[PDB]
DNA sequence: TGAGGTAGTAGAGT
RNA sequence: UCACUACCUCG
């Protein structure tokens, strides 16, 4: 099922024989730098070199003739002096295909458009950034409209521009003026002189015209000798730090400073805070920026990029008879079922289950396989003792799963409860106390969410895939799992289930605790499905570095099973248009050759597609978008909408959400297979 | 604690 | 990229 798309991507000139081939130089260091500050600094010699220069591996790269080059001079860096001495070696050869030459003349490729947007007037630029237009305002705060930019090389060796509306936050006030008219301490805050940030620690009372810095020169005189206090009034001290040591505490005033703002617009004096944008809206706005930005690059008109794009087919969501949402089972009855026992504790004003809620399961059951039974909890969390006495009581009278009725609670109090529950082996989903049954989605999902806490698989997957079982992985620690994290599975009936891995205090081996990780969760299939996977789909968020894998990807190797790893990163695939017609969920558009992008919803603002790489395996893209997309259902607690990531990654990322803040000690007994992170 | 989407913050000292 | 907040959203 073909179609074609747009990408927010616009074909350019191709590169002529010039640009085909740059310059390069070679760098002599003074006095010589090292290893890990070698690198850091060919960056930067490239900058105060001057022109259209980047560093290529060893030395730098140029598409600008070595006269307009500084050839020679000095760099500090964190209060250290260098020399350098650039030396032309003719040209070198340079592929378009191949991965690392391409990269290079990429970078030549954002300097190039780093230095027309410099040369822009009347437009704010930060970055590749590029702003103008007034959107929003409000007390000294402004959110201007733009696009964030980009320019790279492809394949066949044209130019690229990518470009994606925008909207930037500004203050044109200054800490002081900010806080002296009631606003809370920024996170962080950024310099009025220059363009870095700091972390903003803590405000100071020290006098600035007194406190000395390294040398004895003061405070204020430091600054006011640069100029940047000119036209400014640096009043209070304000103790920030580098976004490298966060703990160092560096002296600054707090009238050179601007906070570094967040959707905190308290008041609208040019508009409402729609910062979204409908498709094709956008889409327009699009080829604006874009056709304006080549304009003023003189590469050409910019050619919109179509796109090879198919139709995947819909998948089939069952509960006891076919549905379409997870809610729809709560009547239409579940997929799997029998005898489950929830309990009810209530810690609000009164005794028993709100007539609806107890019609709404009773026909849920009714309508599916079996039936249940309701208990009440009879002690509050306050009798202590006695409270734990009644529960490990109806933990044996077979309870699965509590519905806690209360008012909104800190989460403070909310995690001691569903800690002290779980450690009890009762897992346990909150429903705040003001409730009127007209809240159908409300309660409807919370109940959703206790019988997926329960143990119940409500709907599943009508059909068979290339891997009898997906496995996701997330890490709590954005870095690796050097801290740990956890993994989620379906695949079969369909039966879903969590793992965990063991508790450390330090440092763990990287790749020990991914192979720790899909051992366990081998493990919990052969158990539960009596099979060992023939071929198993495994999913990561590609923030950790793909070797964390290798262990695993091994282990499998020698345990006779098949694998394909993907990687799916929520942010960077752009923009998708559809030509004429509207566009549909599941459309797979293959990109680069391991790449492709995913739009699993719509059904407001415009989807934000899903770029998905095939780091390793060898089924063909197609079965693994087919997989990915249809895992795309099986989320338990939703009910009313999809989530836009795959059941398995979208589990791990809230499993690891919640060990985090109750305690993965309580995990004692908790079924491997009774979601109660939901 | 209903939950999902989009949409912004972001990770040469002073 | 997590938490954050806004807005809907819920045939
Ligand atoms: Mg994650
Ligand atoms: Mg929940």
């Amino acid at each position: 099922g073909k179609t074609e798309v747009f990408l927010n991507r616009f074909a350019l000139r191709p590169l002529n024989p010039e640009e085909l081939r740059p310059w390069r130089l070679e760098v002599v260091l003074d006095p010589p730098p090292g290893r890990e500050e070698v690198y850091p600094l060919l960056a930067q010699v490239a900058r105060r070199a001057g022109g259209v220069t980047v560093r290529m591996g060893d030395g730098l790269a140029s598409w600008s003739p070595p006269e307009v080059l500084v050839l020679e001079g000095t760099l500090a860096r964190m209060g250290q002096t260098y020399a350098y001495r650039l030396y032309p070696k003719g040209r070198r050869p340079l592929d378009p295909k191949d991965p690392g030459e391409r990269s290079v003349l990429s970078a030549l490729a954002r300097r190039l458009l780093q230095e027309r947007l410099r040369r822009l007037e009347g437009v704010w630029v930060e970055g590749l950034a590029v702003y103008r237009r007034e959107h929003a305002r409000g007390p000294g705060w402004r959110v201007l409209g733009g696009a964030v930019l980009d320019l790279w090389v492809s394949d066949s060796g044209a130019f690229l521009l990518e470009v994606d509306p925008a909207y930037r936050i500004l203050c044109e006030m200054s800490l002081e003026a900010w806080l002296a008219q009631g606003h809370p301490l920024p996170k962080r805050v950024r310099n009025a002189y220059d363009r870095r940030t700091w972390e903003l620690l803590r405000l100071g009372e020290e006098d600035p015209k007194e406190l000395p810095l390294p040398g004895g020169l003061s405070l204020l005189d430091y600054h006011a000798s640069k100029g940047r206090l000119q036209g400014r009034e640096g009043g209070r001290v304000a103790w920030v730090a580098d976004p490298k040591d966060p703990r160092k505490p560096i002296p600054h005033l707090t009238g050179l400073l601007v906070p570094v703002l967040t959707l905190e617009d308290l008041h609208e004096e040019e508009g409402s805070l729609a910062l979204s944008l409908p498709w094709e809206e956008r889409r327009r706005r699009t080829r604006e920026i874009a056709s304006w930005i080549g304009r003023r690059l003189g590469l050409g008109t910019p050619e919109a990029v179509r796109a090879q794009a198919y139709r995947l087919s819909i998948p089939k969501l069952m509960g006891r008879r076919a549905v379409s949402k997870p809610a729809d089972a709560l009547r239409v009855g579940f997929y799997r079922a029998q005898e489950t026992a929830l309990a009810l504790l209530r810690l609000d004003g009164a005794q028993g289950w709100p007539e609806f809620l107890r019609r709404a399961l009773l026909r849920a059951f009714g309508a599916s396989g079996a039936s249940l039974r309701l208990h009440t909890l009879h002690a509050h969390p306050s009798q202590g003792l006695a409270f734990r006495e009644a529960l490990r009581k109806a933990k044996e009278e077979g309870v699965q799963a509590v519905l806690v009725l209360t008012p909104p609670m800190a989460w403070e109090d909310r995690n001691r409860l569903k800690a002290l529950l779980l450690r009890e082996g009762l897992p346990s989903q909150i429903l705040n106390v003001p409730l009127r049954e007209e809240e159908r989605h409300r309660w409807e999902n919370a109940l959703l969410g206790l019988l997926a806490k329960a143990g119940l698989q409500v709907v599943a997957l009508s059909g068979a895939y290339p891997a009898e079982l997906a496995v996701g992985f997330d890490a709590g620690g954005r870095e690796s799992f050097r801290f740990g994290g956890a993994a989620c599975a379906v695949g079969g009936g369909g039966h879903l289930l969590w793992t965990l891995p063991e508790a450390q205090a330090g440092e763990r081996i990287p790749q020990e605790v991914v192979w720790d990780l899909l051992e366990e969760t081998l493990w919990a299939f052969r158990r539960k499905a009596g099979r060992l996977p023939s071929r198993v789909l495994l999913l990561r968020d590609g923030r950790v570095p793909q070797d964390e894998f290798a262990l695993a990807l091994e282990a499998l190797a020698r345990e006779g099973i098949a694998y394909d790893l993907v990687s799916v990163r929520k942010s960077g695939g752009g923009r998708v248009y559809p030509v004429q017609g509207r566009l549909a969920d599941g459309l797979y558009v293959p990109l680069e050759d391991k790449t492709f992008l995913l739009l699993t919803v719509h059904r407001r603002g415009t989807p934000r597609p899903l770029k998905l790489v095939h780091e390793a395996g060898d089924t063909p893209l197609e079965a693994l978008a087919h997989q990915i997309f249809h895992l795309t259902r099986l989320y338990p607690a939703s009910g009313f909408a999809f989530p836009r990531l795959p059941a398995p990654l979208h589990l791990a990322d809230r499993l690891v959400k919640e060990v985090g803040r109750l305690g993965i000690r309580h995990l004692k007994e908790v079924d491997r297979e009774k979601l109660f992170f939901v």
